[PDB]
């Protein structure tokens, strides 16, 4: 099974038996994208295990796979076991479950629906700026993921199910970060990719990937959230074709998401306004003028900050949490040219094409210039894809830009960010599996 | 009412009651914009009637009307009426019903949105070349407004609706017909002369159902665009007005469609004609472009959407000609409420102007500005380009919003040309161009030149 891409005319790195290219992960998927981007060309072939992986850089094939070949060829992404009652999760769903849960979730972040969790979101900004002015008053560097996590956890728990839960010590921040962390250290994940066929015998052992008492400490709680129109209201109304476990499920991905995503971002961007305090600067001139006096945002202003989405564009592209998009070929194809059998996962490497000398002038440095609508024109929608692409991109794309946007306008109205020589400078993202830092971000608080 | 620019102490022409300064438009907007920048510098004021007109030539000035303050205070432009149902089009909605709107044609123009459109434009540039065979087999002069006016007509009505309405010509197609009389803002009509220098007339004429564009020509366009609505294609223009209005109606519907068939019409037609003028009086220009073209598509290859962005000379054609003729001419915005910026009052009710072709023209900012010069827009040259001092497409949340699709087309249909033909003088030529001393930019004598087969 290893002669695939030898037989279809393909290169790649050579593989090794059972394992296959697995062991060139020990400087991460990233690192292990670039090499290969930079030896084979645009399109190239690895082995995860006994799994063929073709990984593609044309945006023309990338539209294809992603968009118009996506109901009918590339429409699940590559298994993951074993799951048990995860199954039926949207981001896990395959086909049919798929389409049905793809369509009933998507007036959650409609233009309404994100206008009415303004007013909701506002609440928690000024928490997060009286507790961040209790460690700024002193100087005392601040855990950024930490304070803006509990920042996250209060968002995803009011807008979907309108329960107040953060105030420190919180149970649903505390098991939300212990749900997954997929480590190839850990001989558990690892084995998995090179042995898939065993994923059968766990399904029947009642075996999850998902901590127990984690899920159950989720399970239960979206059981004591659902006495008596948000997220959870959504999903009730069309089970009086749900069930009391598949709402459970759907519950446990956007509560991961909003906390998790929108944590590590946040600490991403703190981190590059304190490494170019030019643009901290210019970024806090523009809160000032479209919102005088500290003024609230709403939902149209922060819409009207162009600076402000053009930092955000810039993170998401140094540091693309998602790093890959995947999706498997059900049938033979031949697109734009190429033959693709059936059985490979297609691999768009986000993180490489985002860093592609051939597409980005100095990529490594960090230029918010790149996303000015003079310099827009210039940006590929097939190679910067932070959100995917296609009609199984981010379901809450729109819910995750405006809330990261919402909390950026409120803390640079009161605060300036500063490094604290214990600053991982640069900052050495972990050669592990998920996107994140080495060393926690730290920093110094200045209010103003 | 005629003594504000006094009060404020800007300098203008001393203006005539009722008339205001109207009477000094004999030469057009053009001509009276560049002599008030000699005569009074860099700010000056006059009065459209009783409407007073502030013209503004700072960048930092001009930035902060078009672009930081465009939603506080500088939202709408002059209002212009009698319009009727035309009252929803985006060019003329004004405050929350524009923001709605541009928000909803915004995914109209990306670059998926484009690339998926050159497949389609290509069609029609091979019909451009097969009726400018004909008239080129034979000496005989040839009309670009006429053959450049069919063509963008078909990009217009398919790539937004998806209708294939002029199948090789039909050069008489009603669509054509219709649109080219669709409004004509001339100076010498005491219709438009009455309209700015007595503006309480727009109320009388609204209510008797008046209205400036003809009624059987919105009446053709009213009935075609339902005719076009069946819909039983891809995500176009029609489709996305569609899909929200599945809250839109079937005549704002009908509003913006009108809007974007005059745009990718007139204007597209206007700036190829001025294009082709420069380069059949500029014979090294128009060789040193179609040495690019060939460089980049060897054997008269297809243009793509990659291989148009490549082309740096031909965008720098087309950007200089922009320049000595902008179609806009002027850029305004109403001021709806008292501001300071860069330390100078405006009132509230005040049309800030940007003269854009006066600004093009500046001595102080182009060595030799009446001279035709591509390579003022080299990667070697362009850092020295000021973009508010250089503004065909506006500038700011309420810019051309067809700005890369105009360029895109424009630049499609000159590749596909110049790839199989050369342009020269006719002598009936008007050498030098006479621009059009009444209302909108346009050449007195239409541009007519000779096209010889390579
Ligand atoms: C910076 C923040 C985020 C980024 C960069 C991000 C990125 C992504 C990407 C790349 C995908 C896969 C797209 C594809 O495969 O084509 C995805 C899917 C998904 N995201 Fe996010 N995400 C973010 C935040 C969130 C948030 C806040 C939620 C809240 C519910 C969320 C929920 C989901 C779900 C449910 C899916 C799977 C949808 C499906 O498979 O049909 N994400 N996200
Ligand atoms: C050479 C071709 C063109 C030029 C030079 C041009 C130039 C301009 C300019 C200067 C403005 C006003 C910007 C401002 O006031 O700041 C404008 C507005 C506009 N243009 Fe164009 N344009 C061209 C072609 C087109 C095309 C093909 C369309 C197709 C739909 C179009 C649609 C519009 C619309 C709808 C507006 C109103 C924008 C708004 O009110 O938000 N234009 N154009
Ligand atoms: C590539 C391969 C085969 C090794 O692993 C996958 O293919 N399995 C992905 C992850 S499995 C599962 C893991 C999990 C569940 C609950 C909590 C924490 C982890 C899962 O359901 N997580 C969806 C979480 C929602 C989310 C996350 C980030 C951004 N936005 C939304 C499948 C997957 C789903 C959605 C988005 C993804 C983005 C990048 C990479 C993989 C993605
Ligand atoms: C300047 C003032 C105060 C006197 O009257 C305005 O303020 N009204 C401008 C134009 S009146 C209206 C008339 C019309 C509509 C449809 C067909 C024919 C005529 C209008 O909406 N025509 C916008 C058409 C789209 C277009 C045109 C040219 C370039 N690109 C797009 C407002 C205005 C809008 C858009 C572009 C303009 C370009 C140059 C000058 C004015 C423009």
């Amino acid at each position: 099974s290893h002669g695939l891409f030898k037989k279809l005319g393909i290169p790649g790195p050579t593989p090794l038996p059972f394992l296959g290219n697995i062991l060139s992960y020990h400087k991460g998927f990233c690192m292990f994208d670039m090499e290969c981007h930079k030896k084979y060309g645009k399109v190239w072939g690895f082995y995860d295990g006994q799994q063929p992986v073709l990984a593609i850089t044309d945006p023309d094939m990338i539209k294809t796979v992603l968009v118009k070949e996506c109901y009918s060829v590339f429409t699940n992404r590559r298994p993951f076991g074993p799951v048990g009652f995860m199954k039926s999760a949207i981001s896990i769903a395959e086909d049919e479950e798929w389409k049905r849960l793809r369509s009933l979730l998507s007036p959650t972040f409609t233009s309404g629906k994100l206008k009415e969790m303004v007013p909701i979101i506002a609440q928690y900004g000024d928490v997060l700026v009286r507790n961040l002015r209790r460690e700024a008053e002193t100087g005392k560097p601040v855990t950024l993921k930490d304070v803006f996590g509990a920042y996250s956890m209060d968002v995803i728990t009011s807008t979907s199910f309108g329960v107040n839960i953060d105030s420190p010590q919180d149970p649903f921040v505390e098991n939300t970060k212990k749900l997954l962390r997929f480590d190839f250290l850990d001989p558990f994940f690892l084995s998995i990719t090179v042995f898939p066929f065993l994923i059968p015998i766990l399904e029947v052992l009642n075996i999850c990937v998902f901590p127990r008492e984690v899920t159950n400490f989720l399970r239960k709680s979206v059981k004591r959230m659902k006495e008596s129109v948000d997220f959870l209201q959504l999903m009730i109304d069309s089970q009086n074709a749900l069930s009391d476990l598949e709402l459970v499920a759907q519950s446990i991905i956007f509560i991961f998401a909003g906390y998790e995503t929108t944590s590590s971002v946040l600490s991403f961007i703190m981190y590059e306004l304190a490494t170019h305090p030019d643009v901290q600067q210019k970024l806090q001139e523009e809160i000032d003028a479209v919102l005088p006096n500290k003024a609230p945002p709403t939902y149209d202003t922060v819409l009207q900050m162009e600076y402000l989405d053009m930092v955000v564009n810039e993170t998401l592209r140094l540091f693309p949490i998602a790093m890959r998009l995947e999706r498997v070929c059900k049938k033979d194809v031949e697109i734009n040219g190429m033959f693709i059998p059936k059985g490979v996962v297609v691999m768009i490497p986000s993180y490489a094409l985002h860093r592609d000398p051939k597409y980005w002038t100095e990529p490594e440095k960090f230029l918010p210039e790149r996303f000015s609508k003079k310099n827009k024109d210039n940006i590929d929608p097939y190679i910067y894809t932070p959100f995917g692409s296609g009609p199984r991109n981010c379901i809450g794309m729109r819910f995750a830009l405006m809330n990261m946007k919402l909390a950026l306008i409120r803390v640079l109205q009161n605060f300036s960010f500063k490094p604290c020589k214990e600053t991982q400078i640069p900052l050495k993202l972990s050669l592990g599996g998920l996107l994140q830092p080495e060393k926690p971000v730290v920093l110094k608080v200045e209010s103003r």
